[PDB]
């Protein structure tokens, strides 16, 4: 009845997409690391969603967001289409730094946002508890955790019946994350 | 002689095609290579039926076997939705980049090309395939396999120790 905490540290491959899948929508993958003891996270992957229309390229990014220091660092690579007898050409962008307020998935998100248990469902071939909460003024979210281990399996941001982003975590590990993962330098 | 690859390295990767056809996918994931343990791992949407495949592969050259965890993402109509379905784990015969490729396959130093903002030594060797190494640190920057070719870029190689748990599968 009181939602659980997320694991103290976890990392996983992720798969990121949308419901419904609209023509422009992308299905992407990457890897992410969350260390709530250090209060730092890292996400590496093609950014989803990313407007190629507005920018002229598709972005690959590695972001290290340190909520303890309140700073983020982003390594960025642009992949643009070049008309040729068509090619993709990589173009590194400047690293970007700036402020960082909180981790993308806070360890206590279900407790602090008042999540309710919506039941159990099969997610990624596993028995999962579904925890539904409101992001105030923003919309609903549902986080699916493995029923036995309590590790994240699927984050749904929005409602699947109208428009939601989905992120799946197929191989969560609670192993120690070495300092170097969070070094925040290419 | 050509250089050896780093004893251990891991990196995000971005995979695509040259030329990029309209139905070609741009994908990303993460990979780890530890040649002392003779093992590698690669996690991402597979590049290149009714589904797109995410896979984590742990390829063990000390044993001669690869292990694959697989999740299928198929399209279903209702509009269109992805339907996630795990598949059986799979094993078979079996590194995608061995440590000694350049010196074992008599690679030829073509000039320095700038790859991912870095001066890169191009080493071409026997379709065919070609490996670009950072000319300073010796770390992989781009692998070109194959007039169609698969490209895989490595924007943030780290040479840090890789924990056992990474390869535990």
């Amino acid at each position: 009845r009181e939602p659980p905490l997320l694991p103290a540290r976890w990392s996983s491959a992720y798969v990121s997409y949308w419901s419904p899948m609209l023509p422009d929508d992308q299905l992407t993958s990457g890897y992410c690391w969350f260390d709530y003891e250090r209060d730092i996270c890292r996400i590496d992957g093609l950014f989803n969603p990313w407007s190629e229309r507005d920018t002229g390229y598709r972005l690959w990014m590695s972001e290290v967001g340190n909520a303890a220091s309140g700073r983020t660092w982003k390594q960025k690579v642009a992949y643009g289409r070049e008309r040729t007898a068509e090619q993709l050409c990589e173009r590194p962008l400047d690293d970007e730094t700036g402020p960082f307020a909180e981790l993308f998935l806070p360890r206590d998100v279900l407790r602090r946002l008042g999540a309710r248990h919506i039941g159990r469902r099969v997610v990624l071939g596993r028995e999962a508890d579904g925890w539904r909460y409101q992001r105030p003024g923003k919309g609903p979210s549902t986080l699916y955790l493995d029923a036995a281990s309590g590790t994240p399996l699927r984050m749904v941001t929005g409602d699947e019946a109208s428009r939601a982003s989905l992120r799946d975590f197929p191989n969560v590990s609670e192993a120690e994350i070495p300092d170097a993962v969070f070094a925040a330098k290419r």
